């Protein structure tokens, strides 16, 4: 209800729509022509495909969001963010990294950018460097 916040927290994410909600938002688009419908109306169809579990949704969703980005303009922070989310799903913490860099530079408090960056950044980190698949055994050799 705190409609304060112009930028949701990670969490909202793991938070599904049901197939109306979905269905929805595409009248909203369709009726408007499709693609010829505004810039909000397909903003947000991007961002119920990033909700959806199916990785199919959220490379749909990234794609959206970077064709908004090279053609509108002011909606870069809104995007920035919401590619960082969308991208954190699909590990391409690369391009994640890149924008939530360029958007944490602004000098913005907003802790949900500093936490945000940590995933990204956490994850780049501690991912370690050649990427162990982690050791799954136990110590054979034993007499010390």
């Amino acid at each position: 209800m705190t409609k304060v916040d112009f930028w949701p927290t990670l969490k909202d994410a793991y938070e599904p729509l049901y197939p109306q909600q979905l269905e929805i938002l595409r009248q909203q688009v369709v009726s408007e022509g499709g693609p010829t419908a505004t810039i909000q109306s397909r903003f947000n169809y991007a961002w119920g495909l990033i909700k959806s579990t199916d990785v199919n949704d959220e490379r749909l969703g990234v794609k959206i969001l970077t064709d908004i980005y090279k053609e509108a303009e002011s909606r870069r922070r809104e995007c920035l963010y919401y590619l960082t989310i969308g991208c954190y799903k699909l590990g391409e913490y690369s391009m994640a990294k890149r924008y939530v860099d360029t958007l944490f530079e602004h000098e913005r408090n907003n802790k949900q950018v500093g936490a945000l960056k940590s995933m990204v950044e956490d994850k780049i980190q501690k991912e370690t460097l050649k990427g162990v698949v982690v050791a799954g055994g136990v110590h054979h050799h034993h007499h010390h």
